[PDB]
RNA sequence: AAAAAAAAAA
RNA sequence: AAAAAAAAAA
RNA sequence: AAAAAAAAAA
RNA sequence: AAAAAAAAAA
RNA sequence: AAAAAAAAAA
RNA sequence: AAAAAAAAAA
RNA sequence: AAAAAAAAAA
RNA sequence: AAAAAAAAAA
RNA sequence: AAAAAAAAAA
RNA sequence: AAAAAAAAAA
RNA sequence: AAAAAAAAAA
RNA sequence: AAAAAAAAAA
RNA sequence: AAAAAAAAAA
RNA sequence: AAAAAAAAAA
């Protein structure tokens, strides 16, 4: 290959964009309350400790959260989410359960073409419901 | 298609990192003065403007150079590249000229494998030279 | 076949969800006045006579009407459905004709992927116009 | 693919049915005490917990136990499940063991198709016995 | 071919529709300051001067625009688009420039299937920028 | 396919029609005496009601006639077209007849292409005779 | 094509006829007394109203038969014809019957080439019963 | 499956 | 015969 | 797709 | 042999 | 079926 | 390469 | 894709 | 059409 | 050449 | 997919 | 990749 | 191996 | 030779 | 015979 740098015939300004979207995948934890559903708000996606303050929107495709502590003596780990929508909440519980008591539960669902529209920070990604005080979730996004 | 929400069946948590990379094209202007070569920063690379105050290093990979002002009476616009770098800088003049007094000059030049190390703000991309006021610039790089 | 309970070899605890998602054909009925359109609203969707009283949201897919009661003397059976929609309601008027008297007129219409976000209760479907006093609607939609 | 409503030509009022059928996998968990069986109610499964409190008939397929909370000390988890009958129970005692004192043990059953006839509330399902003190089962049924 | 009329043997009253859908290109223009950024209001897609006063809601597709007038001296004309969403605004700033002093700067953005939902008078489209006074614009769009 | 908006890479400004052509199929009704042709006025087809009324002139391809109202008692419905044209009226009497005393009686005729011109609201299409008191038309149009 | 006259280069003067034939199918209705055979006479075949008064014979081909008003009460309606010829009547009765009250009942016949002579205003196709007080028939004939 | 009108693309 | 939902399986 | 009547053509 | 108009057919 | 002049096109 | 108008030809 | 100048290689 | 980054899949 | 909307057809 | 035990079949 | 339930379709 | 976003190429 | 129940296997 | 740098070309 070559070991200089070598010219480039450009041509006419191209087409530009200082501030262009980006398809991500999102961690963070939320602490949750035995027996109590806990909204994720969609504004913790906005953070300079993920490169996303400078967003003000985003489309979530799909989510996907673990246990992130251990349970309760003598349970496995659980979790479950509810998905919830601006034009509509939903009402399905899915869960996981860890089949050994030293191991984190998992769950996910994705989000349909049909309504994955733009969220803002006030509104809300699901409901998490655990018996493990927090939960670590991992969602993909596309910032824009 | 699906029209509804689906259950993701989710294993062990993944591998992640809130804090990836970005390859960008970044434009931004300089203004010159006739006669003076300018050095343009790495630091313009860093701004909130383009979404990238979160990095501090930046692997640049080929730079495009445009005149943004009209050229003086009787004259056709041109630019020069001066490539610099750290441990050596260069002596080549990529130049570009118009053929048409109405019209941008352009010039452009990649740089080889290795000479692809990072460059923080303090260092410097190239000189620019032209009898336009202003030059526009679209750097290829990649955000570390 | 076989004849008698056979062991599974089940393996670890699986994935679970209590409350699904379900996609329906809802069949129902609404009273309509001459020269008079109604509103049929979304939570007519919600009810124990549906098995569909434990959902608070819809995905509405497709429309379908027909005449309920025979028309008025000397007159051909019609209706007339107009979708609305929370982002900006239609001003189409698809419309069906009995061409015999005592047979009922249907029409339907479908909604496009890009248009089917949730309904909840407060929501309205289509209106409807007849000549008839009442009209048959079959929707076809998703509860979740 | 369409980005409007279109119409739909529908055709004569089809066959009806507002409160079908509904294939479903209900979870649920049932407390067990030491050496003693617990027969486990068809009741169980009619529940707005599960969407299925308009029905009062189900058709079991499989059922499937997990152990849901910690063994003895020293000991393994296991369960056992005994299939009952109306016209007749059951002597088999499937039995699943955990090889690893933290993890689940499991074990199902399936019904052949000559003995899936509904059974009601006041109907059993089988007898669990275990050394945990939760059981947690997974039933295939056919609500009608 | 036929010289003269001929019958037509036609069967039962057909579905109709007086109020059909029509996809169009619509073309327009905004009157623009410098450092100001123009808010595109949909209402002005409802017009006699298009033949559309009489739908009340769109579906916006995409989006193109031009420079309408000629740029302050000494300067190449450029445009920015930023695309604006009732379920959540944009950060893209999508620019053209010319690279003739004498031309027309142009860009444009397509939007997806999943954000293409209707829009009405009082919603916006779009913010513009530009050097020029005015911008011409140009949507492909499904009047509904 | 895409989740974001995207660029698109626009060109030179594009040849623009704000008011364009448009195929159609009007349906309308008259009211008709018993034993007295009809003349149906081709300004019945410029109309706010079939988003119409910004056109003042429109080529006719072929005409639909139904009966819209029950025939006398003891009678079957009937229905006869005549075509009309500026440089010269037909003599055809294009009939059907209903074979069932409930059924609309239908005939329809084709324009051919050496007669397509254009008509405007003060011009005729064609003379309906029938027995029943209102005729339901349908247009196949373009308007210009 | 061509768009202007353009020359036809004709040769001798051709065998022309200014009365040519003409194959037609005549629609006309006749009346009809209960328990009375009518004769239904050729010349009702030869009018202004069809196009056909400068005719003085015809060839008849075939001969079709509705019922052209509703039966008395309790009946379905039926039709009957009996061919009738210069050189010897027949004695067929080709009978046609409603089965719905409401329906035209229907019959033909077609007459063998070996009987296809002239006939002229004075002679009579074929005798027409029914319970239905008025006949539609269509004859398929040659004018010559 | 072919065609006309409007839209969009390689 | 293809595709979407809930269930079951090699 | 075949046939009759009228028209036109290689 | 191909086309238009009227008629008839599988 | 080939060619020239004017027009129009993929 | 196909077509229209004028011309010319086997 | 072919050629010249400089460099490197099987 | 090939390659790099992020995302997602069989 | 493929697709959406309106129209027309075997 | 092959085999042993019990059952059943062309 | 096959089969059962509810939905939709050529 | 297919797809989306940013980049780059024939 | 195909199938059900129990057992054993690549 | 393949490649890098500079030049020139279809
Ligand atoms: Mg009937």
């Amino acid at each position: 290959n070559s070991n200089v740098v070598t010219m480039i015939r450009a041509g006419s300004y191209p087409k530009v964009n200082p501030t262009p979207t980006w398809v991500r995948a999102i961690p963070f934890e939320v602490s949750v309350q035995s027996g109590i559903a806990f909204k994720v708000p969609v504004g913790s996606l906005f953070s300079a400790n993920f490169r996303t303050d400078s967003f003000t929107s985003v489309t979530v495709m799909s989510v996907r959260a673990w246990t992130q502590l251990t349970p309760p003596v003598n349970e496995y780990s659980f979790v479950r989410l509810k998905p919830l929508f601006k034009t509509g909440d939903s009402t399905e519980e899915f869960e996981g359960r860890a089949s050994n008591i030293n191991t984190r539960a998992s769950v996910g669902y994705r989000i349909p073409t049909n309504l994955r529209q733009n969220t803002v920070a006030a509104d809300n990604v699901c409901e998490v419901r655990s018996n493990c005080r927090q939960v670590a979730l991992v969602i993909s996004c596309c910032f824009n």
